[PDB]
């Protein structure tokens, strides 16, 4: 899977080891192997949520499967919790878009997963 | 909803109030309450449109509903007009991707909209 | 069409002319004129692939049509090859998400493709 976090929180407030923690936690939550997990954090962004420039985050999780009603609720609770605890962003200032990818539409290692 | 603009226009050329203006304009255009509108502007990007690095933008609008042929035409005029007036980006150098998101696939506040 | 690459490779390692090379190669691969190809390269990103911060890339190719199993396999071989030769990124550390966009959901020049 691929998880991206865009936030207006400054780079210095992203703690050491945050990307590894995201990798390991997504491994547990999605059940996917850590070797297949890519994570991307983008701090210092020019963003607003509800018109306010208070800390916020816009995120996306793309995955071949393991996307669905109940699963996405669980990811949101896990990921919002991480963003609140580590980046001090309130969960009502976080959007996470979920994408269930067809294997034919994910390229990796000169091929696709299909 | 969520609106993101990636542009090679420099940070100093993004006028004060641009995020506030986009928020307010998207609230009226989408009919969604301003509280639900998130905006993200990413200047200073390494980008080309048609092979040239004159001002350009790649944008996305994600919304639970309020996406469709006629509505997206209206958004495109609104958003190209704003990018042209405020960022001096020609409308023929702007791409906007529109995403009609299922409520189950938008996470917010430890849960999803479903 | 639109091609985006996010990578942890530093700005200085993106060779001069890389955006033009991507423009021309994607024009040939998609069959669309270069005037309609947009490219966005984002270096120096805080990213991990498989828990490792060795060079990697997360990419997306959005196209109105010209997306499918066999085409995406061919795009992946082409794009992994360019990233490996030009950015020295191993193909097993590249993800490319492919998006077949509906004509109604792409805005350009105050209009939509539809
Ligand atoms: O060639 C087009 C195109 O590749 C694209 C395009 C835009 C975004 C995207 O994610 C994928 C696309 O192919 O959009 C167009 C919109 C128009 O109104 C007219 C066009 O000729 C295009
Ligand atoms: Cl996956
Ligand atoms: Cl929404
Ligand atoms: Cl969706
Ligand atoms: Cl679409």
């Amino acid at each position: 899977p691929m998880f991206i976090v865009n936030t207006n929180v400054p780079r210095a407030s992203v703690p050491d080891g945050f990307l590894s923690e995201l990798t390991q936690q997504l491994a547990q939550a999605t059940g996917k192997p850590p070797q297949y997990i890519a994570v991307h954090v983008v701090p210092d962004q020019l963003m607003a949520f509800g018109g306010s420039s208070e800390p916020c985050a816009l995120c996306s999780l793309h995955s071949i499967g393991k996307i669905g009603g109940a699963q996405n609720r669980s990811y949101s609770k896990l990921l919002c919790g991480l963003l609140a605890e580590r980046l001090r962003i309130s969960p009502d200032r976080v959007y996470i878009n979920y994408y269930d990818m067809n294997a034919a539409n994910v390229g990796w290692n000169n091929s696709t997963f299909a």
